């Protein structure tokens, strides 16, 4: 269908994003370089890319009826509203005395809730998707049916509204509940470094901490300073000799005696300088190797500190 995504960092934020979004919850759906939002997509896309329908979260709006008298039915309904997905239910009007005109209406609703009505009236008249239910001349014990469709545009909290026929003292009490949370089978307590707990196959990091395994603690800005894991915009990461950790290069450790890989982009080491008399920079008695330049001790000169002032 259509699932518009990016911002999406939880299964709930995914389901909030739009009715066509679903969420893959198995943790080996993703690799290190992928953003969390790749778990949020239409059902075909995630199926196509190897997520098991067993593992695809997709809560749906639904209606739940309860006969709890004579004229309007039912009198209690409970709707779970996934944002952007209508929940529909039917109300039946029936009178033993003859009815003149049936106006189905609701009381004041918030901005976030919308109600429309189909009216299936007696003797071949149907109205569709109107703001109020409307039928003319209902007869003795002859039912008419209104289909009520309720849509939320965001996650609401528990609340109720009433549907009434004007001039009649029965009501339909509509309890409305959010359908935004995912149902995820999750461990309690490695994988988030004690700085988050797991939810639907991703880490949910404590206040102050970020990263997919909650490995970084937040700084004022950053980790959009990962461009500063590349020496320039079209270079590899940390000169191919380190890894970007929290937007900073952590350089590879080394086998070699006296060698250290260092620098903002791991571009330097302590052994690749000009040699003389067998040792780098002429040995420790003459100079020290720093990122390809020999820093000679006082008394020695030359690019490899060969010349004790010659
Ligand atoms: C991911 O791991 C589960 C076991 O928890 C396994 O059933 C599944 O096949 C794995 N995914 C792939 C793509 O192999
Ligand atoms: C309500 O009744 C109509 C027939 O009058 C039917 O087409 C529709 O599917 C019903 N709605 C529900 C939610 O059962």
């Amino acid at each position: 269908q259509e699932c518009t995504k990016f911002k999406v960092s939880s299964c709930r934020e995914c389901i909030e994003s739009g009715p066509g979004c679903t969420w893959c919850q198995k943790l080996n759906f993703t690799g290190p370089g992928d953003p969390d939002s790749i778990r949020c997509d239409t059902r075909p896309q995630l199926l196509m890319r190897g997520c098991a329908a067993d593992d695809i979260m997709d809560p749906t709006s639904l209606a739940e009826t309860q006969e709890d008298q004579k004229q309007l039915s039912p009198q209690k309904v409970t709707l779970y509203l996934r944002p952007g997905q209508a929940a529909a239910f039917n109300v039946t009007f029936r009178r033993a005395k003859l009815s003149s005109r049936v106006f189905l209406d609701h009381n004041a609703l918030p901005d976030t809730l919308k109600v429309t009505y189909d009216s299936f009236c007696s003797n071949g008249v149907t109205h569709r998707n109107q703001p109020r239910g409307d039928c003319d001349g209902v007869q003795i014990n002859v039912p008419i049916t209104f289909q009520v469709k309720v849509t939320a545009t965001e996650c609401i909290q528990e609340q109720s509204f009433v549907i009434r026929a004007l001039g009649f003292t029965d009501i339909v009490t509509v309890q409305v509940l959010p359908q935004c949370e995912c149902r995820c089978r999750d461990q309690s307590r490695s994988l988030c470094h004690g700085k988050g707990f797991l939810e639907c196959g991703i880490c949910r990091c404590d206040t102050g901490y970020i990263g997919k395994n909650c490995e970084c603690q937040t700084q004022g800005r950053s980790q959009e300073l990962e461009g500063s894991c590349r020496k320039d915009n079209n270079s590899i990461i940390c000169s191919g000799l380190g890894d970007c950790v929290c937007g900073q290069c952590l350089c590879h450790t080394s086998d070699v005696p006296g060698k250290l890989i260092y620098g903002q982009y791991c571009e330097c080491d302590t052994i690749n300088c000009e040699r003389y008399n067998g040792q780098v920079c002429g040995g420790p008695g003459r100079g020290l190797c720093f990122c390809g330049k020999c820093r000679c001790h006082p008394g020695f000169e030359g690019s490899a500190c060969q010349h004790h002032h010659h």
